[PDB]
């Protein structure tokens, strides 16, 4: 819902590890949230978006890499017809922890 | 937050560029890997670390256990531990990939 979520290497990734593509549907926004304990590593694959982490908003283009440490708030705004697609890795992942602002 | 590649580590057959050093949790690491033109990375296995590859640019015969893919941009891979991998760069282009290491408690790398 809101953005797609395409897990890879399911059951193959060590304890607390996780990897997946996500696809932020076009001209949609992902709302302010944070993770209690998990890290997000992004590699921006295609499209363009506004990406906030803590106190900084980036104009995320492909080939950018981002880190979201925990208790750090993030959002994306896609203002493009093309979907925003990113490679995600989650570190110290204890399952679902998204506290949604 | 954003990745600024300002640190190069040179291993001759290639170069490794770490990312977010100190920022990542224990057992984690992330880095770009540049396999310099016409070069190969020789057969090698990792004690326990896992290596997730996202292939950024170029083509290089990539070999994980028994399957040699031709790693193009957009491919994703995993090299579970105790798995023999290597890379032959074919082009006059760097073969570049975003790597994360999982279960990395320092250099578990070993080479055949
Ligand atoms: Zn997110
Ligand atoms: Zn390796
Ligand atoms: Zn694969």
């Amino acid at each position: 819902g809101t953005y797609r979520k395409l897990p890879l290497f399911e059951g193959e990734l060590p304890e607390g590890s996780y990897a997946q593509i996500v696809e932020v549907k076009p001209k949609q926004t992902v709302k302010k949230h944070y993770h209690e304990r998990q890290y997000e590593l992004f590699y921006i694959i295609s499209g363009e978006a506004r990406l906030g982490i803590g106190d900084t908003e980036y104009q995320a283009k492909p080939g950018d890499i981002f880190l979201v440490k925990p208790k750090t708030v993030h959002w994306v705004v896609n203002e493009k017809d093309e979907p925003f697609r990113l490679f995600v890795v989650k570190l110290n992942y204890h399952g679902d922890d998204s506290v949604w602002l």
